[PDB]
């Protein structure tokens, strides 16, 4: 009889099917791609899906096929996946920020007056970034980086020169995906780096503050569309769906701000996670809310398209390298669990994850109950090949451990202001009419608009009114954002890595999702030791400063205090909230771009740094309620629930 546990080195169903086979093998089944309308056979299942996989390749009638066909052989999936990795670590995607001669002097604006001989350490520490596991490389003063191969610096993971669309080292320095998507867990010499282990560290206002005083690379240019953060782990670059309609057309990716798709008083959807890129391959949907087939890339595409040195053409044309990016993702695996495993608790924790009712007894009665059997497996996935096979918990084997259940927010109850980000049909509307929602797939489309500001502000009032409840004016395309109804439960595979947990990273421990009553409000992990001048302590992530009984950081709580005189300060309300907790970047580059009154990035001071780097629940977006249907288990369960993942 098949076993409850199943950990695997090779996880990515493509990666599991092509493993030892040659170039030519027929590629294996996606198995997110199975999940649709129908995929629920039996309705008494354990587990019923409801986040249904959309194929833009082959769209459903009535819209027709214009996309290149996804690779067919492993082979073809190898190398695009291979290319999906060489454009992360090498290619300038996301707005360039500084010159690299300002970056080499960024000290200066951390207040030093000298280059300390730390200096590489330091950047990592204070941005919450990594050494690389790859040459980084940036061109010191004086060094052509066309001459030198890409000069002798090195930046961080996190930090990227690269080349630009014509192939050339660019000379100039901004954030890459990984400053969000990648980390360590473990130093160098405790472990080696794996690719989607998202950022728990990264403070992405910090860098945003610092930049803004280095040179700028436009002397008169405008504010830069880059993301910013209230503190450590977590940002605001979901905001930048809300942004992209105010400065870009919709149809053309043409940069050509209106105020005529722009709803300027969406509520903020406060700050996110980056989810992990290695478990994408058992992801249906994108994004918190679910609300993107994963077979698109135009959401993946958003910071290279909101780059404001490329051009319409450009912006479009990253699609292929995109889609590779795409295929370098569905080819990752989460890393295995270093330490120790009971086996025999784990099987326990199998099971009480495949089969206990949380709701059980009465349990949970005023938490309204999905369609399921109450389990974990009921919203996350089912996990163990045994009950894979097993029709009362998943009707086809090849569904273990998909994720394609979005939980409605009156069930899953966690903060609820991302869930928010696009629950105005307007704003979906102008996305379902253009290129986001590959609307170029309408039998009605032809061609790309033109690119150009006189026609974009033709097309912008008819755009409008469609997105009012008028007459259809763009094609709609199959690439729909659907309208928010709660939060993807997401894979449990790799969990064991990835704390803190929930879309705004507030919970340091796995034991704390499972026992509501002990997550700290604010809570502060182990720090490094500052760096020469005496600023710069980061955030340690070593394996001593993880938890690995409760499976996550370890931390101190702290208390919330409104008193300005504590240090760090941590006001019990958003009400207190500083500048630089306060501002958004996006806010005020559309305030710019629409010729309205705008902020520059404070200067983020010292006494701020203290408190970005401590969570703190109470700011906005950032609560650590919900997922309370886990108060109903016992501590024994909950031990043996942590041993199971530990398996995953
Ligand atoms: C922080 C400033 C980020 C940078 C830079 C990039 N990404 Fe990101 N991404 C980020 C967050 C917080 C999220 C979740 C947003 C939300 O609230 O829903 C994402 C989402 C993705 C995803 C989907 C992941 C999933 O749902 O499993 C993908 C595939 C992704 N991002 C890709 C990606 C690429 C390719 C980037 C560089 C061009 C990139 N992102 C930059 C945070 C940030
Ligand atoms: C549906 C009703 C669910 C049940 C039952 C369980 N989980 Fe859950 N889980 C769910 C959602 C929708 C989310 C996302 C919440 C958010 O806003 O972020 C979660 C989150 C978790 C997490 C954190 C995952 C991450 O941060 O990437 C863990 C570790 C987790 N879930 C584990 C878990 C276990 C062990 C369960 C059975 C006891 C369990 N969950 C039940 C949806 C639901």
């Amino acid at each position: 009889a098949l076993p409850l546990l199943d950990q695997a080195s090779i996880r990515s169903p493509l990666m599991v099917g092509c493993n030892g086979k040659p170039d030519s093998t027929p590629l294996p089944v996606d198995p997110r791609s199975l999940v649709k309308q129908g995929v629920n056979s039996n309705p008494n299942a354990a587990l019923q899906f409801n986040a249904y996989f959309v194929d833009l390749h082959n769209p459903p009638p009535p819209f027709v096929n214009r996309l290149p066909p996804r690779p067919t052989t492993c082979g073809q999936f190898r190398a695009s996946a291979t290319r999906g990795r060489v454009n992360l670590e090498e290619r300038q995607f996301f707005q360039p920020m500084a010159l690299a001669t300002s970056y080499h002097f960024i000290f200066l604006q951390w207040g030093y007056l000298i280059r300390p001989p730390d200096f590489e350490e330091q950047v990592s520490k204070r941005y919450g970034l990594y050494p690389a596991p790859f040459r980084n490389p940036y061109p010191l003063p004086g060094e052509d980086p066309n001459q030198t191969n890409g000069g002798s610096g090195q930046l961080p993971l996190g930090l990227i020169q690269g080349k630009d669309d014509n192939g050339r080292w660019t000379g100039l320095i901004g954030a890459s995906c990984s400053a969000c998507h990648d980390s360590r867990l473990g130093t160098a010499s405790e472990a080696s780096f794996k690719w989607g282990l998202p950022n728990s560290a990264n403070d992405a206002g910090l860098l945003a503050s610092d930049m803004f005083r280095t040179t700028p690379i436009t002397a008169l240019g405008n504010l830069l569309p880059l993301p910013w953060s209230t503190g450590r782990g977590s940002s605001d670059a979901i905001g930048l769906i809300s942004l992209l309609p105010a400065l870009f057309d919709m149809e053309t990716l043409t940069l050509a701000p209106s105020l005529l798709e722009y709803v300027a008083d969406a509520p903020h959807a406060g700050m996110t996670k980056a989810p992990a890129w290695w478990a994408r391959a058992f992801k249906t949907r994108q994004f918190w809310d679910g609300s993107l087939s994963s077979d698109n890339v135009h959401s993946e595409m958003a910071f290279g398209v909101a780059n404001i040195f490329r051009d319409a053409n450009a912006r479009r044309g990253l699609e292929d390298e995109f889609e590779d990016i795409n295929n370098f993702l569905i080819s990752l695996s989460p890393a295995t669990y270093p330490k120790t495993i009971n086996t025999a608790l784990a099987e326990q924790g199998a099971v009480i994850y495949h089969e206990r009712d949380l709701w059980a007894s009465g349990a949970n009665g005023a938490i309204p109950k999905p369609a399921g059997n109450g389990s974990c497996a009921s919203c996350h996935g089912v996990y163990s090949p045994r009950h894979a096979a097993d029709p009362n918990y998943l009707p086809d084997p090849r569904l273990k451990g998909v994720a394609a259940v979005v939980t409605p927010i009156e069930t899953i109850r966690t903060d609820p202001r991302r869930m928010r980000l696009m629950a105005d049909e307007r704003q979906r509307r102008a996305w379902n009419s253009g290129w986001w929602a590959y609307n170029n797939l309408s039998p009605s489309w032809t061609g790309y608009p033109s690119d150009n500001i006189v026609a974009s502000e033709l097309r912008r009032v008819p755009r409008a009114i469609y997105n009012n409840g008028g007459p259809i004016y763009s094609p709609l395309g199959p690439n729909i954002w659907e309208e928010p109804t709660g939060y993807i439960a997401p894979p449990l595979y790799g969990a064991w890595a990835t704390a803190p947990y929930f879309h705004n990273g507030s919970v340091p421990n796995l034991w704390g999702v499972l026992k509501p009553s002990d997550r700290p409000k604010l809570w502060k992990r182990p720090y490094t030791a500052a760096g020469i001048g005496g600023k710069n302590a980061g955030y340690d992530y070593s394996f001593a400063s993880y938890d690995w009984q409760k499976l996550g950081w370890k931390y101190t709580a702290v208390a919330c205090n409104n008193s300005i005189f504590t240090s760090p300060f941590l006001p019990c309300t958003h009400n207190m909230a500083t500048i630089d907790i306060l501002y958004s970047m996006w806010d005020n580059v559309a305030a710019q771009y629409l010729n309205l009154a705008y902020q520059s990035p404070p200067p983020i001071t010292d006494q701020q740094i203290k408190s970005r780097m401590v969570y703190n629940s109470y700011l906005y977006g950032n609560d650590n309620g919900g997922h309370d249907f886990t108060q109903s288990l016992t501590d024994s369960e909950r031990w043996a629930l942590i041993e199971y993942i530990k398996t995953l």
